């Protein structure tokens, strides 16, 4: 098994058992400097060199026993960065341990950092600046054997301007003043579970938090604490299911982070203080599945992790499907159904996207010279959870596959896995079911593009409703566009004027009469819940309506989760009428975007 994203040595030559980070966050510069103080523990005789990734990274020195030793950096390999080696100044016998202080910067362009001014902040007082290291920016905050196959504890102190606070993936331990400069304060943190270095987090910022339960803390601007805390209020209602469901949470407190609006992602699971985009802050907690999530990670991801991102799918499949039953417990067998088909549909999409041969749409996928947000999708969780739903179906139902869900997590907990390790597991739990576990068509669903070969049985209760007003829109004529009126909706979840819209969506454009009629009786232009205004907005765009041009400009820019702003900018580009100024606007933001977020919109927009 290799690891094809990372350049580092492999955990057969050497393993990082932990990380001490000292550093001082320097907004003037916008610069994290410090040090990385690396224990690492030979696997091999007579070791005497080793390398770490890094990105973007400049390396003042390297000291191992209290005095400098050689190292040297290789040339960049494009998103992979520039792998570093290490010359160690006396060799290591298998099992020896040794540490290792490297004394380091980051770039401002550093793709894991984004470091935002106080007027792209709430509070507009203050500067702000926050991490993402999945699946492979870790390298560009610090030099690591960056890969999931290798698991650390860490200890962290890091030095802020005093008016700010600093939190990470990891429990407070502290804080005093900055000795070497009383404007500074420094906090200190410990995670005493093993991890891979991809859930390292950092965010530093006007931050206020409230306690919702009794171990959580929301935090957030001040602007966003009361907000906040309603909207996720269900959060320990939904720890004590996935407890039941995975076995005892061991990560201690499961804290949220309301970051500013260009978080690229939904969430983050990052051990201790899951991060989330602001865009959840719908007013009535319906967003509320991507909390139950990053919940799920906790077993699934955390505890149980992927040994190279090839295998991605174990994580966010696995997720994706606790996340699942976790929302059936709370909202009925029906609504998982509903979410569970829904996903399909999402799938559809995706597959439809790529194109039904594309090798991004293997379930297992083959990330040799390919950057892997490039290849990011919907994929590895649909595919992923129509494969254990498949599953659960063929092998006795939801009681008897969650009893395989918790032993999995128990079997490989602390240990990273490969799709073999799955398999291999799922056959020697359900041997006395292996004539069923036969008729699965392996190589198809793991490794064959498209969508997957059966697609399981899903109750309709709540679909239904959805499917039968879409078909109403994309049936009608002229002459049946004065039918439609507000009362179409009354009997609608949000949840269910999304799945309207997700349906509509998959048959666009619509007649341009018909979508302003849609406007007139539902008044769609009203909704503030993101997850339905983007589908809104896209479906105009693509039914050539230049009155949401502006909307649809404004959604894609004054927030940045990736999964509205890419393709609300792709609608933008591929309507005549907008196409000019969607590329304008990217290029008038570019500078003050996320930096993988600007990546990718330029490549979609072919900038
Ligand atoms: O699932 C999520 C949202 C996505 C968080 C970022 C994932 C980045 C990543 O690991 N990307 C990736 C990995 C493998 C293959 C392709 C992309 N939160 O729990
Ligand atoms: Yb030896
Ligand atoms: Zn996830």
């Amino acid at each position: 098994i290799v690891d094809t994203c990372s350049l580092a040595s492999p955990a057969s030559v050497c393993r990082t058992k932990h990380l001490h980070l000292r550093c001082s966050v320097d907004f003037t510069r916008r610069t994290l400097t410090g040090t990385a103080a690396l224990t690492v523990q030979s696997q091999e005789d007579n070791l005497r060199s080793l390398v770490l990734d890094t990105k973007d990274l400049t390396i003042e020195k390297v000291v191992i026993n209290g005095q400098e030793v050689k190292y040297a950096l290789g040339e960049r390999q494009s998103y992979k960065g520039s792998p570093m080696e290490i010359s160690l100044p006396i060799a290591l016998s298998k099992n020896q341990e040794i540490v290792i202080e490297i004394s380091f910067e980051t770039s401002p362009k550093s793709s894991a950092l984004q470091w935002l001014t106080p007027e792209q902040t709430s509070g507009k007082e203050h500067p702000y600046l926050f991490s993402q290291c999945q699946a492979i920016h870790c390298r560009a905050i610090l030099p690591c054997q960056d890969t999931p196959s290798v698991k650390l504890t860490y200890t962290a102190e890091v030095s802020v301007p005093k008016e700010l606070v600093a939190l990470m993936s990891a429990i407070r331990d502290g804080e005093t003043p900055d000795p070497e400069d009383p404007s500074r304060k420094i906090y200190k943190f410990i995670q005493k579970v093993p991890i891979p270095c991809y859930l390292i987090a950092l965010v530093v910022g006007a931050l206020e938090s409230r306690q919702i339960g009794p171990r959580t803390l929301v935090w957030s601007e001040k602007e966003q604490v009361e907000k906040s805390a309603y909207e996720f209020s269900e959060t320990e209602s939904m720890l004590k299911i996935a407890e039941d469901l995975g076995g005892p949470y061991v990560w201690g407190q499961y804290d949220l982070l309301v970051l500013p609006p260009s978080f690229p992602y939904g969430g983050m699971e990052n051990p201790c203080l899951t991060f989330v985009t602001p865009t959840l802050l719908a007013g009535d907690k319906s967003l509320s599945n991507v909390i139950a999530h990053e919940i799920s990670h906790s077993w699934t991801g955390n505890l149980v992790t992927n040994k190279t991102w090839d295998h991605f799918w174990l994580n966010e499949g696995h997720t994706v499907y606790l996340e699942r039953h976790i929302c059936g417990r709370l909202f009925g067998e029906k609504f998982r159904h509903f979410n569970a088909l829904g996903g399909w549909g999402e799938l559809q999409n995706s597959v439809k996207t790529f194109g039904e041969t594309h090798p991004f749409t293997k379930l297992v996928v083959d990330l040799t010279d390919i950057d892997p947000d490039v290849a990011y999708s919907s994929v590895p969780y649909e595919k992923g959870f129509a494969l254990l739903f498949y599953l659960e179906q063929l092998l006795g139902g939801p009681e008897i596959f969650l009893g395989f869900l918790k032993a999995y997590v128990e079997k490989f907990s602390y240990k990273s896995i490969t799709t073999d390790d799955w398999k291999d597991f799922l056959y020697s739990y359900f041997k006395d079911k292996v004539d069923v576990l036969n008729q699965v068509d392996w190589n198809a669903w793991l490794y064959s593009p498209g969508l997957p070969p059966i697609k399981p049985n899903y109750d309709m209760t709540l679909t239904n409703a959805c499917i039968a007003l879409s078909q109403r829109w994309i049936t009608a004529k002229e002459d049946d566009l004065n039918s439609f009126n507000a009362t179409d909706l009354k009997d609608l979840s949000s949840h269910q004027l999304n799945e309207f819209l997700a349906q509509t969506l998959q048959r666009a454009p619509l007649p341009l009469g018909h979508i302003k009629r849609m406007q007139e009786v539902y008044n769609f232009n009203a909704i503030n819940n993101s997850e339905i205004r983007f589908r809104w907005l896209r479906l105009c765009i693509q039914s050539k309506w230049e009155d949401a041009i502006p909307l649809a400009l404004k959604m894609a820019t004054e927030q940045g989760r990736m999964k509205f702003t890419r393709p609300l900018f792709k609608d933008l580009a591929a309507f005549d009428k907008s196409h000019d100024q969607a590329v304008r606007t990217y290029q008038e933001h570019k500078a003050s975007m996320h930096p993988v977020t600007a990546m990718l919109v330029g490549k979609d927009l072919k900038v």
